[PDB]
């Protein structure tokens, strides 16, 4: 009841989720090199969120008594300009990912696979939340340009999110 | 403050920490395709447990004044011809795990750099725990030879540890 | 991410729930002029409502980077020749609401925008709830057909329904 | 609002509904037999939440103005050889339960009834869950072969499932 | 320890027990349909109170020792051609039932069989209970002949008694 | 007890308020997309004001038994060239319904009505406070002329201010 091809696709946005979450942690090492603290730890939120939609595709995987398949989370990169930089490389990551669910849906559709299909929604409304959460904190970062003291702000405000794991 | 060579050290350490992370998820993914739960969340906890252990890397670094990278994450094993081999193969890694200490211990000591080895000593005494934990497991599953009551009854207790991150 | 022909479907579908706000203030005043408390009391009710219908496309359009643009609000019909036939026209006007939620499906459906269907998807469901409520005072005011005491004992069980906003 | 055919297929779909409640009523009566309370009121359970099933079905006919048209209930099967077997013919089963979902979403989709392929989205997500639940079930089962200890014991951890209406 | 006259005698009274569940549920449509809740309501109640008596049965049977047996369950009427006659028919139907227990109760006389004579003193003081409630609410119907009024208040009074499982 | 002169009168402020909501609201899309969260969110707020202002007058109208009748309600304007363009366009829109309300306390007078006119007295201390309010705010604004920072720090502020309703 998971084909093949569909199996092959879950097993592949699992991994593209572990992905996301380590490219969030860059990012998080890349901000803590800054001392932008409260960026850092809104990255390390935000990587935590992704093992749990990794999590999702876990459980999925698994309840439709398919086999999960872990595959190897590249080389993220080091570094960006600027925040202003990190924040569009983001926005990118994120559409980019919301792509791959569309063709997952499209897979499912296609495939006439009702399961997988209404599993996805989640993801579908998910990513809507998803890139406008980085849309929102990007444009603020644009707004910043040649201030320091507005970056600090920003920092101060994106320390409010912290990880739940260091616990 | 960290010589490159530490640092390199360090960084190198960090990403085994992230494979061990890794190679847990993988073993809870085995276990949980064989319908064992309570294994797999016993692995889940330890996967977790391996991310706690990178970030003390990962702040030890930025404590002084480092700069964390990450490097890819290789594609850990899929399968496993037992539980006993699972738990071999998990004692094993612990083994290297501390292998890797105590390499890491010495170059600190030849470095001088009194304080990276007294943030390993942290890890001395941690693998000792880690190392005992998966010791009893293994012994257990070596005394449910080919007795499935046993796995079952090993199979709930361990559901006693949990992954604190699905809530 | 949202086309120019999907932007405005949406924003006309917003200023449509306006308009459902402002025709069910309507039947409040008509009610209200016949002494009829308690239905006066549900459309102002129902009149909140549709502005939060309103609301989530304002949302939506925001969240996927859109703009908003407000329309004029047509003037509404002042009277009716009953209860029931201000309820004949509510119901109607929720199907053709419906209709016209259907149409911004099947546009979503054609343009392979899955954010904007599945968000479609919580107004599918909301106005099946709308039109069985509307439906089922209609079908009490048919079997009251010249029977003012019933009349009178669905006013005081609709008067259970208060607005939110005047506290 | 409903199509003669849609309305056909959703009270067919109801008495589906209940003829698992009634299946699994004899699953119930077969295993108290055997002597298996815990595995029968994990039954009784199972019951009750087909009954449910086919009220989220009654409740959507009315909702949409059509009209509950009940049918005769088959004799279920008396008997199985085993509890394994039992548990097999209920996946086989829920998955001919699964595949009337699906049939009818498609017939939905077929007459553009937005509405009605909504509404059975929540039995389609559901299903996933109830084949997932009685396959973890049956390979316990399986997992058990020559083995009345485990059986014990997994009749004791299914006794913590009871059925509501005793009370 | 229970004759096989006997054992097929109580199988089916709690056939019969489940038929009048299903006939109240039918009722239940029925009432629903012409918008009557409270009346509806009231049947669902009335269903769910004709399982606990099959069950009552069932749990007696395996009391007993024997084998709990389920036969086809059949079709219901569909319609009546007024509320009060539909009482009338409920009324007709549990003055069935209370014959049956008779006839029952007689067998258990016959036979010597102490125990189900005994088992059965519940149901003998039930259907008393059980045709009184049916019948006051027939009567007050009677009262209400060309009156819609007193329909609708009575309506609501049955709306009073809730079927417990939808919570 | 009403004029035909006075029942106009009012039922025309009641439109200039409900129109005063709808500008607000224009502002609150034009500020949610400057991506001024706080700013949009105090609009909200003062669009609700409005539609209370609004209420005010029908309830007023039906306790001197007349009868509200609803206009159409105007397109309002997209766009301003700056935050501190709409605080001026707000400004002068409160001016405007303070002038407003002066010339129904003058009608009033004008044929004795002295029920309307100390109904009005509301609304003229009201209006010296939404002023006031405003000018606050306006001038806030000058006093940031070229500054992002304190652009942003006020926009902060003015999110302590949250419309009601969504709820
Ligand atoms: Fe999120
Ligand atoms: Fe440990
Ligand atoms: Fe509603
Ligand atoms: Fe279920
Ligand atoms: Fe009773
Ligand atoms: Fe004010
Ligand atoms: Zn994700
Ligand atoms: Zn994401
Ligand atoms: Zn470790
Ligand atoms: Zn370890
Ligand atoms: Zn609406
Ligand atoms: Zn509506
Ligand atoms: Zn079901
Ligand atoms: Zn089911
Ligand atoms: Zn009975
Ligand atoms: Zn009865
Ligand atoms: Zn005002
Ligand atoms: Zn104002």
């Amino acid at each position: 009841m998971l084909s093949e091809r569909m199996l092959k696709a879950l097993n592949d946005q699992l991994n593209r989720e572990l992905y996301s979450a380590y490219l969030y942690f860059a990012m998080a090492a890349y901000f803590e090199d800054l001392g932008l603290e409260g960026f850092a730890n809104w990255m390390k939120a935000q990587a935590e969120e992704e093992i749990g939609h990794a999590l999702r595709f876990y459980n999925y995987i698994y309840d439709r008594n398919g086999r999960v398949e872990l595959d190897e989370i590249p080389k993220p990169p080091k570094e960006w300009e600027s925040p202003l930089k990190a924040f569009e490389a983001a926005y990118e990551h994120e559409k980019f990912i919301s792509k791959s669910i569309y063709e997952l849906a499209a897979l499912a559709e296609e495939e006439k696979d009702y399961s997988t299909r209404a599993f996805l929604e989640w993801f579908i409304n998910e990513q809507v939340e998803e890139e406008a959460s980085v849309k929102k904190i990007l444009d603020k970062l644009k707004f910043a340009k040649d201030s320091p003291q507005i970056l600090f702000m920003l920092d101060k405000e994106l320390s409010a999110r912290a990880p739940k794991l260091p616990g």
